[PDB]
Order: structure tokens, then sequence, then C-alpha cells
């Protein structure tokens, strides 16, 4: 069992920033991908960033350039860099594993303009 916690969010003007983060607890060596994602009202959750084990990643193209995903290894943690936000951006934003399956809570995000 892997524990996710996302913390963050906020509420931001266009052109302003934010940084979620996603700490894992338990036996995070089995996970070898971690995955940003964020939901509007009426539509599906999808994909924001992911990052694998090495450190490469791949973005949604609405973000791509915007947003950073990164991550800290010796803490075990997964940063979502929110920069450069529009009001698309507004949404709340979860952090999953490779696994698919159990989301966290999540957290909100805001933009307005
Ligand atoms: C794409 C992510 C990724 O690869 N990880 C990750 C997972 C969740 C959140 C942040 C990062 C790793 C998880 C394992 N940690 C080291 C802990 C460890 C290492 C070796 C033996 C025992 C324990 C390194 C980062």
């Amino acid at each position: 069992q892997v524990q996710l916690v996302e913390s963050g969010g906020g509420l931001a003007q266009a052109g302003g920033s934010l940084q979620l983060s996603c700490a894992a607890s338990g036996s995070t060596s089995r996970v070898n991908a971690m995955g940003w994602y964020r939901q509007t009202p009426g539509k599906e959750r999808e994909l924001v960033a992911a990052i694998d084990r090495s450190g490469a990643t791949v973005y949604s193209e609405s973000v791509r350039g915007r947003f950073t995903i990164s991550k800290n290894d010796a803490k075990d943690i997964v940063w979502l860099q929110m920069n450069n936000l529009t009001t698309e951006d507004t949404a709340v934003y979860y952090c999953r594993s490779g696994v698919l399956g159990s989301w966290g809570l999540g957290t909100q995000v805001t933009v307005s303009s």
C-alpha cells in the first residue's frame, strides 16, 4: 500500500504561479510512475503531467512550457509547478501513481481574470 497526500493550491490570477506537492508514503519503491490529473465540472478527469523513476516526463499540450513536474527522491515528493496560469487551469488537481485506481482527495485551484 502506498499513501499519496496532495498539498497546496489556492486562488491565483492569470499569469501567477502555484506549487502543488504530492507526498508518497509506504512501499514507494514499487512506484515507477507518478502523474498529476485535473477535473472540471461536467468534464472528465484528464492527465496534466507524468514523471517516471528516471526523471523523464510528459505533459498535456495545454500546460506544456507553463507547468513543470519534478520529484524529490530523498523526500518522496512529486511537485506540480503551475506557472503562467490561465483560467483553463481552474480545476481540482489529483495525484496518482502508475497503478490505476485509488486517488487522493486532491486539492483545489481557481484562476480568475
Ligand atoms: C516517479 C517516482 C519515483 O521513482 N519515486 C517516487 C515516488 C513517489 C513520490 C516521489 C517519488 C521514487 C520512490 C522511491 N524513492 C526512494 C525510496 C526507496 C528507494 C530505494 C529503496 C527503498 C526505498 C525514490 C523516488
